[PDB]
């Protein structure tokens, strides 16, 4: 009886494995973009992706998860907010059943249709494990997807998942290059928070950006047709792979923009 998003095992359950789901600084948020101070301190993002080399794309039974080889300093996250140089390892989405819901930050309760996870972690630490344990483990570059025009960058993703439709599936995945996924405007909002999914470590710094990036609907439709469930069980749709908005507590969300 392992964690999902499902009624007996959804995020609503999650805190009696993970009692740090009711922590104090857990994600996602609602971001109240009124209440967001512009902080001109925040430097502008800086996002090197020109050497980043993907191997990977895997269905954990959650989402798909993009990998990158992270072997040496290539594909890398710094400024805004943060101090030193953070490494990507993979990105993956979250998204919904319907266009009206899937992302998990919200902007003044507004749900998008898909969020994208760029996630990277602090070489200061030496490697992703070690990172995890430390509060400024990782950076995770959040970006919306709104439904519209086609993402061009984002089909050769969209055109492998039938070929990973079924938790433990993986497939090579070489030479993706992450920058077709990136929004005109880098400018942000920031806020200390957690991995969105078991085992929730406080461990991130979140960098959502403004802009979202517009996918088309038969794009989002092929992220529908991939399956929790392995190989040879009940069907179960990858939909709906989102958790809620959870308590601010005493935490600032700060603009890199006025
Ligand atoms: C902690 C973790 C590294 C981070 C992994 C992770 C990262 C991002 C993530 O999604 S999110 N939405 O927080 O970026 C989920 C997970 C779950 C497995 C987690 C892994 C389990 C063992 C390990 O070393
Ligand atoms: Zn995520």
């Amino acid at each position: 009886h392992h964690w999902g998003y499902g009624k007996h095992n959804g995020p609503e359950h999650w805190h009696k494995d993970f009692p740090i789901a009711k922590g104090e600084r857990q994600s996602p948020v609602d971001i109240d973009t009124h209440t967001a101070k512009y902080d001109p301190s925040l430097k502008p993002l800086s996002v090197s992706y020109d050497q980043a080399t993907s191997l990977r794309i895997l269905n954990n039974g959650h989402a798909f998860n993009v990998e990158f080889d992270d072997s040496q300093d290539k594909a890398v996250l710094k400024g805004g907010p943060l101090d030193g140089t953070y490494r990507l390892i993979q990105f993956h989405f979250h998204w919904g059943s319907l266009d009206g819901q899937g992302s998990e930050h919200t902007v003044d309760k507004k749900k998008y249709a898909a969020e994208l996870h760029l996630v990277h972690w602090n070489t200061k630490y030496g490697d992703f494990g070690k990172a995890v344990q430390q509060p400024d483990g990782l950076a995770v570059l959040g970006i919306f997807l709104k439904v519209g025009s086609a993402k061009p960058g984002l089909q050769k993703v969209v055109d492998v998942l039938d070929s990973i439709k079924t938790k433990g599936k993986s497939a090579d995945f070489t030479n993706f290059d992450p920058r077709g996924l990136l929004p005109e405007s880098l400018d942000y909002w920031t806020y200390p928070g957690s991995l969105t999914t078991p085992p929730l470590l406080e461990c991130v710094t979140w960098i959502v950006l403004k802009e979202p990036i517009s996918v088309s609907s038969e794009q989002v439709l092929k992220f529908r047709k991939l399956n929790f469930n392995g190989e040879g069980e009940p069907e179960e749709l990858m939909v709906d792979n989102w958790r809620p908005a959870q308590p601010l507590k005493n935490r600032q969300i700060k603009a890199s923009f006025k």
